[PDB]
């Protein structure tokens, strides 16, 4: 599980959205697994507008936070899961490192702030799915 929280926005995996993101929804996208809702409250985040793609990403399964080396956002196929059939997802960057299903919300983070938030993984890699293309999220 996770968020990022910037502005009046809140950032979820799609497929973890709860009723309230889905009453105050702004912006959702399936092939991206991303979910943005608005919120009361002004959140602390900043999201990265960079090309990076060295950063650090928080691993629940671990209750660590590992350095990476990530792929840039593209468009990748993902196996069948409990959320989705077997699908290309858009906008995911690969890296190598330990991922599980709940790990999905994990952030990665840059020098310039929040990139994505853990989406995929299995067999030895974690995918991201990438904000910093979302400008609309800093208005
Ligand atoms: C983080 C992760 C590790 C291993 C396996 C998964 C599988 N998975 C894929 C997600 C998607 N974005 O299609 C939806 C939910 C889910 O359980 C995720
Ligand atoms: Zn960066």
């Amino acid at each position: 599980s996770g968020a990022i929280y910037v502005g009046n926005y809140r950032v979820v995996n799609r497929h973890l959205a709860t009723h309230n993101d889905w009453a105050n929804l702004v912006w959702e996208d399936s092939s991206r697994d991303l979910l943005v809702s608005s919120t009361t409250a002004q959140g602390c985040d900043t999201i990265a507008r960079c090309d990076c793609q060295t950063g650090v990403y928080y691993c629940s399964s671990r209750r660590k936070h590992y350095p990476v080396s990530f792929s840039k956002p593209s468009l990748i196929f993902v196996e069948a899961s409990e959320y989705y059939p077997a699908r290309y997802q858009s906008h995911l960057m690969l890296a190598v490192g330990h991922s599980e299903p709940g790990d999905c919300g994990g952030i990665l983070r840059c020098q310039h702030g929040v990139v994505g938030i853990v989406s995929t993984g299995g067999n030895g890699l974690v995918g991201f799915a990438d904000v910093r293309d979302l400008l609309w999220l800093d208005e």
